[PDB]
């Protein structure tokens, strides 16, 4: 089975850093995040993967979820919000590709203790 | 040439989505057959953006033991070409296999793109 760290870097991470509107049509559907259907929300951060795992060790905060493995960047990530068009219709999956600079909120969990889910940008 | 270049060279036919004879002219046409019958050679046919966005998939190990391979999440339409048994350079013979699978490619420099195509799964 797919670990959750692994699912993470999958679902998530785009280290080589998402200048087209096509982006988000192309990453999403090479992620595996339309094959049954479309994922209507997703982000990718293109930060090194050592950047990214970091924040385990960083802003310790709430997750929404209620528990307490949370962590915000302390400083800004260059990220990409993918968002399902409002007329977006599986197979054919549509995305809006907004670029953007903001803390994230990781929970992270495991040996190694790395991101394991991402719970939000601020 | 560049190892990138290289790897479109012997790597990438996004043109074609692969006939019997196909190995045959492919591996005479992009230089696979000039110094020796290359013994394996895989293409893949999709676009060079699709492979190139490999190298920010999934991290795994490269046959060879260094640490900078990746397999891609999707499955990818390629062609393996395979020396035959009765193929005598230089005129290199070649079997034409067709599949759906996930590559796995060693990706380098800046920007970080594949140089070696390393298995397929
Ligand atoms: O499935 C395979 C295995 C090997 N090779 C080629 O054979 C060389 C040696 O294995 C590799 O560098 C690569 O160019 C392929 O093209 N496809």
């Amino acid at each position: 089975k797919e670990t959750a760290a692994a699912k993470f870097e999958r679902q998530h991470m785009d280290s080589s850093t998402a200048s087209s509107s096509n982006y988000c049509n192309q990453m999403m559907k090479s992620r595996n995040l339309t094959k049954d259907r479309c994922k209507p929300v997703n982000t990718f951060v293109h930060e090194s993967l050592a950047d990214v795992q970091a924040v385990c060790s960083q802003k310790n905060v709430a997750c929404k979820n209620g528990q307490t493995n949370c962590y915000q960047s302390y400083s800004t990530m260059s990220i990409t919000d993918c968002r399902e068009t409002g007329s977006s219709k599986y197979p054919n999956c549509a995305y809006k590709t907004t670029q953007a600079n903001k803390h994230i909120i990781v929970a992270c969990e495991g040996n190694p203790y790395v991101p394991v889910h991402f719970d939000a940008s601020v």
